[PDB]
């Protein structure tokens, strides 16, 4: 989710921007075949 909707729509930028607005995080990427937004 959060932009990471699998191979038909793997929107790393959307996930990154979700994550970046969470206190303590700086970015994010799609993981697990495109289906999971992982924040870091």
């Amino acid at each position: 989710g959060f932009g990471c909707n699998g191979p038909w729509d793997e929107d790393d930028m959307q996930c990154h921007n979700h994550c970046k607005s969470i206190k303590g995080y700086k970015g994010g990427y799609c993981a697990k075949g495109g289906f999971v937004c992982k924040c870091y």
